[PDB]
């Protein structure tokens, strides 16, 4: 749908049979999820934001259903305060900014 | 306009007579700008991100021209890696998410 920005743009996601709520984040190049139970192989990686850097697990070709729109891409898992859906997955559901 | 998210959604802003480039960031509740010299009084504050917290100066009722659209609101200035246009100002220019 069309989302106004008067509140945090949170959506219900389905990942690994698990339901979570995540932030549609146009300021994020990639998707970063709070620690969760994810299956498969991964390779260590670190990401930086406001306040510094955190160490994350990099998972590729991860299925995630975002508000009924399905996308597959890299998902990072680590000590983020909030689940954030970055542009790597927003592009797959056809998300655009409009002003 | 309408912006696809295949690249970073960067726009030209004019604040304090200075031209800069900022990220239209739906994941930010607040506007945070890289170090710059802005006129007026300010108030210390702490903001939190992925890596932790940074100390910024809070400036209120600051005029900002975002891609030709004028907005006034609180602007924070501090050691952010990138200039961020948050939801406090995106709502004023009529910015929406679309998927
Ligand atoms: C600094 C920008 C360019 C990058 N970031 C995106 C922003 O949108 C964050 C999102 C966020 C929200 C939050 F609630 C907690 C939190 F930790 C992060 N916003 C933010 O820091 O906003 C400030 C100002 O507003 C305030 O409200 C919200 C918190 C406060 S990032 O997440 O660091 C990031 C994402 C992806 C990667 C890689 C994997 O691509 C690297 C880094």
């Amino acid at each position: 749908p069309q989302i106004t920005l008067w509140k945090r743009p949170l959506v219900t996601i389905k990942i690994g049979g698990q339901l979570k709520e995540a932030l549609l984040d146009t300021g994020a190049d990639d998707t970063v999820l709070e620690e969760m139970n994810l299956p498969g192989r991964w390779k260590p990686k670190m990401i930086g934001g406001i306040g510094g850097f955190i160490k994350v697990r990099q998972y590729d070709q991860i299925l995630i259903e975002i508000c009924g729109h399905k996308a597959i891409g890299t998902v990072l898992v680590g000590p983020t305060p909030v689940n954030i859906i970055g542009r790597n997955l927003l592009t797959q559901i056809g998300c655009t900014l409009n002003f």
